[PDB]
């Protein structure tokens, strides 16, 4: 399958819709697709690449820096999560994060 994802950038209102494939981590697709986003380790450990959901759902579970009540908040290390869904998700959102 191949999932619509919806990105949102608030601070500079811009909206892209990219298309990914349900074994491809967004931050990959997002780039293949010349949407270039913020990133640091690429490994699940840091919260550069962080987003927020705002509707669909995704597989994230080689992430390992977001705690159980951030995930519940909607927090997505963009960087190693798969669609499961299509998407709309808001990101620059590491600031965010304490
Ligand atoms: S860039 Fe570090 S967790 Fe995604």
């Amino acid at each position: 399958a191949t999932f619509k994802v919806t990105l949102i950038n608030e601070a500079e209102g811009t909206k892209h819709e990219i298309e990914v494939p349900d074994d491809e981590y967004i931050l990959d697709a997002a780039e293949e697709q010349g949407y270039d986003l913020p990133f640091s380790c690429r490994a699940g450990a840091c919260s550069t690449c962080a987003g927020k959901l705002v509707s669909g759902t995704v597989d994230q579970s080689d992430q390992s820096f977001l705690d159980k009540d951030q995930i519940e908040a909607g927090y997505v290390l963009t960087c190693v999560a798969y669609p499961t869904s299509d998407v709309v998700i808001q990101t620059h959102k590491e600031e965010d994060l304490y």
